[PDB]
């Protein structure tokens, strides 16, 4: 009963009752498969993603089927996390989001990417420039 | 016989003898279970709690109670980390608290909320937000398992 | 072009280099994944083969393949993984075979299936035989994250 | 929406496709809690259930479902251990169960109780018996931490 | 309050609802700690407690209470584990108990007692020499940090 | 003979031979016990303390003299790092120092607290500041075992 | 002033309290260091000796003046395991005892000599032998960090 | 300043001060390297080698320079060990001896070669026979 | 036929499939094996290598062979881990490299040479001034075994 | 044949071929041992030694020797860390050098001496006190065992 063709529809948010205060949500989400675009071979990673919300925040259940619906599509890695965020962003548009995918290694290259946001011209948007920055010091 | 049904009341706090300075004290709460509330179903999870305090300080036994009274009340993870927190700053008002909350995995996915409070205007307020900025640059392993 | 409905024939064997011999050969597979029957959720495990060859060695990439063939298959995880050794012994006469598989949870419980075999009259079926009498004596600490 | 009373009825099988091979399955169970009867105070566990089948395996699902019913029911660990193996061997009649719950602890001390059965005048009851006498040779280091 | 010097009396027992099957329980208690006999510094370990019961449990908080009996008692460690072992045999008269004590080093070196005790005539008689016999066979790694 | 009732006196110092420099000295304390002050009941914790001498050191078996001195003396966890804190701070007049204790739990939850100091007006004073606002920003895991 | 040459002289026994049965006491002794008799170089080692008493018992304080002894000494690891076990058998006339010495490398090689003792004509000789037949089945992995 | 040609008269013995028990000395080796005789690509192993000595004892440093003696040499991983085992026998005329050789693994084999040797007609061949059948129950 | 001298000419690069990112890409080498310059001895290590590759990248079989040239080559340990950078900086045009190097002990100690390197002016040079302030702030614990 | 008084004379330098890089190499050093200096008693550690070199390296074999040097001579811990890393100033004038010395546990208390050494108005002596003062952030779980 599962939608595995690429469904952002899918995704789902409820109100944040605490709007006053700037806390983290961080999801863990070690299940995540999806196809190469070139060879169609599986790819699997584990994503971390994380946000501070502004007034609304994702639905964990919703995450997850949106998450699966990936797992008969393809596109890159780099592609793949920048459409979870943003859709996530479409979904939220919360103060800072960030998207981590730890893709099993092939080759000796740990393909681990990295995509983050803040809110245009507010201090997220400096807290991502400064947490993309760290990012790669030990990534 | 306990009461299992939400109980901010329950806590109970005694004076630092050493306000003089900070220092923090932490709690490791492997034992904390609630309910879904949408399904019913049960939820798992280790909370860290993490104050730096003023002039009052929660006591162990009262902690324990308060934390029990999730065990029938439904709320989404968020939720009670923000909740565990503001019965904890009405209860003392402290210069710092933090309180992160690691859930067991539903569905593949765990979530773990983190949420932070410094004293307003003050040193701590800053703090606060140094310890949001930099929350969790290296996140830990997840498999599940 | 790879088959996500599930595919035996896809497995391939050659020539043990050393017939001679005993030696443990060792597979690990981290990204197993396959449908559960009842609700049609996916799921996910890490599966260990290990097996002794008598003529004949499954090649690595064919098992990788065939893995990746279930990724549409709707079985259970105790059923998975009698399949997946039953197509390894079809394919390769070996000694001595034993799988191994270790799901995340689901409702807060994971399922670890091990099966072995060993060729019938053979002291091999006295290995596997004894591997299951003996089998997970001291289980790994497992807290879902 | 769910039983919190404990309830073995909840308990379901489903036919072993693989009847005519001893195969292991383990059920790791890391989110299990019940009452204390005496206090009323919630306990923790972590339980580890191992079985071979012989016509009927547990259905995961329902024995999440039989594992919560135990949130509200007062029982001591060692009890509890036992009533969850022969509620199992009742449903499913396997040649071999294990069951063992590792405790966290109360007034420093942890309790955790192991407890086996193989079908009686098999080669299982004299597993049940070896797994018994050789059972924790090596404790695992407890430092409550 | 608590008494710190040695007593027996605190021990109390239930009865064993499952007399009709062996089955294992283990104590982990890694807050022990006493006093040394000709020096009167005190001394540490983990103690470990497993045994089986016939018709009697020992009840778990009167275990730590005992326990805390040993805090200001003078006695050198083989004699504490053989002690504690004599207390529980005969509170409780099991089928089989062994006693494993880990102390922390002085002087460089740690000293780790084990006795047991199977009820003589029977076949728990034998499993303690078995034990006996076997123990310790791999010591694990002390570098006393 | 030992006291077991508390005792600043024991503490002893010798002179600092290296003056000129900045290090660090810690001890590892994993066998620390003391009373809890409403109900009697031992509590256990390994402290960690580390400091950056000026002109004194303290002497190590006087340490052990000290800390023994809690044994059969009443307070909170809390207290007991800062008293620690401010004996050291009184015998050895240090340039920085911090006292990290690491408790057993009780009805589940375990206390960490943690404090520190530096000469005020000098970048010791700093230096306690930004190891308190950095202090366990990656909390360990507890599961308490 | 310590005695670094060799003294077996100064070790101590007293009275087993508890003759009437078997019982295992082990010692860890991570601080073990000695000469090569050929070179002059030192040579480290952690030595674990264990032993089930007759009617004396080692006495652990004089155990680490003895092992000090051997600290300007020269013997070949091989020798040193098997003049302190007879140390032992002459001062304690045990029922069984069994000395395992794990050294440190040195051209990249490393030497673990493993020797034990039953009373002679009794079952401690018949168990000497069956833990020397079955010694290190499972030998431990060494990579020399 | 080191024979790395095979170099059996290298090895060297002294003797037992202690005939009258059974006791058993075990060298951990995990230096060990060679050639491989077809490829000539190099192999490595841990070499764990344990004996219940007679009369006489193989010398550490000595049994070292054997070892090293097998750095350009080449032959297979079951014959080498044999080789090892065999000059051992004939250094010493042991009780029992064991030479089991753990090489980094090469598609998966875990190619381990095991033997031992008793004494003939003693009960130290059936000691052999023992732990050779134990030996495979968990390589 | 394969070149025990040492051999840079071995070294062979590909294209860079991702010019566009920053991916680590990381060797691990458990079977390097060099001499000694003074007394002509082998040595031995587990060689890590990362780099963060521009528009090439080392061919991984070619490395390995390189690796092998160094079994006859007699250098230091710092030195070579020098030598083996350079080539691959030559080689390769890097981003970012670094090379860890674990020997196994000689005469009790051993010697973890680590080096880096970042494009002049970029970055990159920033990264590995950075890694080198930050290396090893928590050395593993080494007891040679 | 060997020297076991204290003999700074015995370190020897070689020239640093990679003058023109920043480079780490560590020394792990887990044979070293010492006297305590009032009670005469045998102490010991792990010492972990790193350094960046500018001209001279230190010579491991006289490392060794140097560290010997040190089995007869009697000093507190903290002083002979700061021994230590002086007579390696003296001997290589090095950029940055740090020797952390992680001691076996006396009267239940182990002690660790951390110190380092930046060459004085450079980049090295900010990394020192960078080094110093995030210094044991989290220090290592120690149970003395
Ligand atoms: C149940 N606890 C539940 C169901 N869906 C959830 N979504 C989020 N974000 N958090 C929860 O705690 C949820
Ligand atoms: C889904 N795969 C599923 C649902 N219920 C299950 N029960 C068992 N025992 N095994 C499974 O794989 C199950
Ligand atoms: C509470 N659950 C409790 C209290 N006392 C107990 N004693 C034993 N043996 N087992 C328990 O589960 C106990
Ligand atoms: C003190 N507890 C002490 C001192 N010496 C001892 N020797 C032995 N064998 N056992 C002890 O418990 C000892
Ligand atoms: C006993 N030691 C005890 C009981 N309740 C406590 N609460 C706090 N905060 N600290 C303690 O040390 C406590
Ligand atoms: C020095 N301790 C040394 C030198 N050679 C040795 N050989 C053997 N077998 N044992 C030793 O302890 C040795
Ligand atoms: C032999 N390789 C050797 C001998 N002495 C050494 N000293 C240092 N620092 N490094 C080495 O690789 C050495
Ligand atoms: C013995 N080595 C000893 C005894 N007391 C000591 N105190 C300190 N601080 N350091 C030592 O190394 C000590
Ligand atoms: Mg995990
Ligand atoms: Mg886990
Ligand atoms: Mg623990
Ligand atoms: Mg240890
Ligand atoms: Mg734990
Ligand atoms: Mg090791
Ligand atoms: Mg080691
Ligand atoms: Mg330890």
């Amino acid at each position: 009963n599962y939608l595995f063709e690429y469904a952002p529809d899918v995704l789902e948010s409820f109100p944040n009752k605490h709007v006053n205060r700037d806390y983290f949500v961080k999801f863990n989400c070690p299940e995540f498969t999806s196809l190469c675009p070139k060879t169609g071979q599986p790819d699997f990673a584990t994503i971390y993603i994380s946000y501070i919300p502004d007034e609304k925040m994702v639905e964990s259940k919703s995450l997850k089927l949106y998450l699966f619906s990936f797992r008969n599509h393809g596109d890159f890695h780099e592609d793949c996390m920048n459409i979870i965020m943003n859709d996530l962003i479409e979904l939220m548009d919360p103060r800072y989001i960030e998207v981590w995918g730890k893709f099993t290694p092939r080759g000796g290259i740990s393909i681990d990417p990295y995509t983050n946001y803040g809110k245009p011209g507010t201090k997220y948007e400096k807290m991502a420039e400064y947490r993309m920055m760290n990012h790669d010091l030990y990534p």
